[PDB]
C-alpha cells in the first residue's frame, strides 16, 4: 500500500531529485511549489512502480505562512502523509549592513516561518494515527547553519533555526512514532547556487555535489527507524 | 571616555543583571524594553562609578521590527555603542500541534526577526568607526537551542536561529574588530522562567541559576578580545 | 572488479552485520578479530554474489598496537583495501574513582591507540594509489562521545578521541581520494552493552537498536562520495 | 581561606599564565612539571595576596601515568585540592603516514592517558569532601579537537578525547559538587596563518588564563568548552 510523501520545492534541483528517488521507492509523492507548469513536468517524470501509487501537484506559495499552516489548496489531507520533506528554501548573500529588508525578511519566512507552519499542520494531523513504523519529517538545511561564513548572516540564521526546530521536535515526537532529521547539503549544482561556487570554500573534496547525493541521504533516512534528532551532512567536508 | 553599551530586555531578569554589571564596570548603559516605568527604576538602580558615565532608557517595542531597524526613539546614535547585548526574548511552552499561531509567530519576531534588524542597524552604524580594541555583540540564547526538548519547538528554533546568525556574523565582522558571541542560560530564576523549573530537566547541578551568573558570562565576554563565534553555556550542565 | 573491505571487530554484533551487508554488496571482506572460531563461522555466512569476490579472516588481537600497525598475520596487504571499517572496541562502566587501572588503560588501547595504528598503516599503503571513486575509512563511535553520561568516562574519551581523529583525517585525506567518517550507534543489541540498557538513557525512541540499523548507515556511507568529516548518528535520539 | 589549586605544565606558557592568575585570586598554587629549575623561578614570582596562601612545586614527569595516578613525589595529598587545571600537553604536526610511532604514542600518553590517571586520583580523594561551593576540574583542549585540520590527526584525537572525558565527568561529578570544563585555545604564543581566522594573529597566554579564572569563580558552568580561538571554530 503506497505511502504518501510531501516534498516542498519538489519541482526543481534537490527537491526534484528527492521526489524522483522517493517515487522510485514506491512513495506516492506530492510535490509543492509556485510554478504549475514546472510541477506538472516533474510529475510526468515520477516513476510509478507499485500499483496504487499516485503522484500529485500542489501549487503552493512557499512564502505564504497562512496557506502553509492551513494546508490551503493541497491535493490530499495533511493526515495522509507518512513522509514530509521540507526542501523549500531561498539563498541570499550580502554584508548584513546592506541586506535589503524586504529580501532578508522574505528569506526568513520562506526558510523558517512557513515550514514551521507547515510542520504544525502535518504533526497535528498525524500525531495520534496508529503506526507500527515511524513517520518521518526531514528538513533540508545547509552547512552554513553549523559553520559560519561571511555574508550569509540571515541565511545561516534561518536554517540554524530549522536545525533547532528539528532537534526539539525529535524529542517531542519520538514517543508518537515520528522521526525528525535534517539533511545538510554543501554547494550543490542548482539555482540558488547561481552566483556561489565550490572554489569559494575550503573543501576537502573539491568541486560540485550533484543533486542525487542529497537525495541518497533523504532516502536513507526515510528507510530508517532509529535515526532522529540528527543531521546527515553531504557537504564535501565543509563542516569537518 | 566611558564606553556605551546597549542592552535590550534590560528592564528585569537577566538583562537587568547584565546592565548592573556593565554599569559597575564603568559602561554607560542604554536599556531598552517596552515598560518605561520598569526601565526608569532600573536606570535609578544602575551604578555610577566614574566621571562622564551616563545611563539611559529607550522605550522600544521588542516586537516592532521596523522600529528596531530604524533605532526609533533611541536616546543616542546607533553609532555610539561599543557593546550591544541582545538580551530580548519570550519563552513559550506548548505541544507544537497546540501552539497558537499568534503566540509562536510573535515569539519568533521578538526572539529572532527584531534582533536581526536591530543588529543590522548597529553593525551599519559601527562597522567603519576605528578601534584598537574589539566592539562586542552578544546574544542571549538558551540551552534549548543546542539540546532538544519537548514542547519548546518554536522557542528552540528562534534561539538556534540566533546561534546561526551569531556564527556567520562572527566570521563577517571579525576583520572589522567586532566580536560576536552567545551566552546560553539554563533554567534561570526569572519571572520569565514561569511554571517551568529546574526539576523538569536532567541536570548535573540541580536548582536554579541566579541571573548574576548569566551576567558574569557577559562581563567575561566584554573584556575579552580573542573570543568570537562562540557560546558560553551557563546551564548547570544541561548541554553536557 | 570486487573491492576489498577490512572490518575489525568483524566477528559479531555490529561488525558482523556490517561485514554481511558489505558482502551482499559485492565487497571482498576481511573480518578481523581475536576469536578464530567466531571469525570462521561468520565467513562461512558471508554472501558471495559476484565473480572474483573472496572473503578472509584475520586473527588479530585488537589490543596489540604493534601487530595492528604492521598488519601482523593479515591475509592481504594494507594496500589491497578500498574500505576500512574500524569497529574494534570494548565498553566498561564504572565511577571513575573505582575504574581499575588495567581495565581502563586496556579500553583506551583497544578503542583508540590500536585503531590509530591500523589507520596509519592503511593510509600509508593506499594514499598514492589512483582512484576514480573515493576510498572509505569509517569508525564506529558512540552517542556517549558527544553527550556526556555518568560512569562512562574513559569509554567516552576513547570514542571522542576517535571522532577527533576522524575530522582531522577527513581534511588531510580528502585531496587523496579518501573519505573519512563516523557512525555513532546508540544502545545496540549485542553481548557488548552488558549491564547497560536503553532505560538508563533519556531516549525519544525507546528500546534496543538492532545491529542492521548500524550496518545500513555504514552501507550508505560506503556508497557515497561527497560525505566526509561527519558523523552519522543511529542512536534513537540520544544526541538530540 | 585560600584554596589549593593544582596546575600541571604550570612552569611555561599557558600554565604559567594560569598559575599566575590563580595566585592573584587567592589560591595556593601547586605547579607540576618536569623542569625543576623553571618550577622554582615561577613559584618565586607567583602573587601573594591572601593570609595563609602558600605555593608549591611538584617535579612530575607528565608522561609517567603511574606517578600521575599515585601522586608520586607530590608536596600535598590529592585530598587538598579544590581546583585542578590539566594544562599538560604536547602538539606534533605530521602526515599520519609519516608520524613516528614513539612520537604519537608519547603525545597520546601526555595529552590523554596521564591526565585521566591524575583526574582519577583527584576525584577519588575529593569526591566526598563537604563543599559550600563546587570544586573545579578544568582541561586545556584546542580548537583542533572540534574542527579538523591536516597533519594533526593524533593531536586532535588526544584532545577530543579530553573533551569526551570532560562531558561524562561533568554528568558523573555534578551531584558530588565538582564542575568539569574545558578551555579550548587557538594558536597561542608559546602558526595562525595555517588557519582561517576571523581575528588575525596570535592569542596571548593571558587570554587563555582569563577563561580559566572565569570558570574557577563560576558555580553553574559544567559540561562545557570556553573557546578562546580567535573564531577558529565559528
Amino acid at each position: 500500500p503506497s505511502l504518501n510523501a510531501l516534498v516542498t520545492g519538489g519541482s526543481r534541483g534537490i527537491g526534484e531529485a528527492i521526489s524522483m528517488q522517493l517515487a522510485a521507492e514506491g512513495y506516492s509523492v506530492t510535490i509543492a511549489s509556485r510554478g504549475l507548469e514546472q510541477l506538472e513536468a516533474v510529475k510526468a517524470k515520477l516513476p510509478i512502480v507499485k500499483q496504487g501509487q499516485t503522484h500529485h501537484v500542489w501549487q503552493l506559495d512557499l512564502s505564504d505562512v497562512e496557506a502553509a499552516g492551513s494546508f490551503k489548496g493541497a491535493p490530499l489531507p495533511a493526515s495522509s502523509y507518512d513522509v514530509f520533506v521540507s526542501n523549500a528554501g531561498i539563498s541570499q548573500f550580502s554584508p548584513i549592513a546592506e541586506h535589503a529588508d524586504a529580501d532578508w525578511q522574505n528569506m526568513l519566512t520562506v526558510n523558517l516561518t512557513a515550514p514551521i507552519a507547515l510542520t504544525k499542520a502535518v504533526v497535528k494531523a498525524i500525531s495520534d494515527k496508529p503506526r507500527q513504523t515511524p513517520a518521518h519529517i526531514i528538513f533540508i538545511s545547509t552547512g552554513l547553519s553549523k559553520r559560519g561564513a561571511p555574508m550569509v548572516g540571515v541565511y545561516s540564521a534561518s536554517k540554524a533555526g530549522i536545525d533547532g526546530f528539528m532537534r526539539s521536535l525529535a524529542r517531542e515526537l519520538g514517543p508518537k512514532g515520528i522521526n525528525v532529521n535534517c539533511v545538510s547539503p554543501g554547494v550543490t549544482r542548482t539555482s540558488m547556487a547561481e552566483g556561489i561556487d565550490p572554489s569559494m570554500f575550503d573543501l576537502p573534496i573539491n568541486g560540485w555535489i550533484e543533486v542525487d547525493a542529497i537525495a541518497d541521504a533523504v532516502t536513507y533516512l526515510v528507510k530508517s527507524k532509529n535515526v532522529t534528532g540528527t543531521t546527515v551532512s553531504v557537504d564535501n567536508g565543509y563542516c569537518a
